[PDB]
């Protein structure tokens, strides 16, 4: 089973460093999207592994 | 707990019609949708309440 959690809950847990090196994305880029306030979710593995996506209703 | 399928897959097992039905819009929408390999997620409640979700990749390639 695994875990999901809002890009921003879990910035704030680990911080926009760690989130970072984790989604392997430049910094800034963690702020600007939580800045923009997208929906994004983390979704982490059972084995530890981190990934990350978007998410809009359909349909619009 | 929910359970979760792509439109595909439950298109497949249920038909175009029920498809729509259940979630409230018509037919093309979803072939076309469909035809379009578009990522879409249904997600279906205990209540048996059904609802979809587009989902991409973040970040994108």
């Amino acid at each position: 089973m695994e875990q999901r959690i809002t890009l921003k809950d879990y910035a704030m847990r680990f911080g926009q460093t760690k989130t970072a090196k984790d989604l392997g994305v430049y910094q800034s880029a963690i702020n600007k999207a939580i800045h923009a306030g997208r929906k994004i979710f983390l979704t982490i593995n059972a084995d530890g592994s981190v990934y990350a996506e978007e998410v809009k209703p359909f349909p619009s």
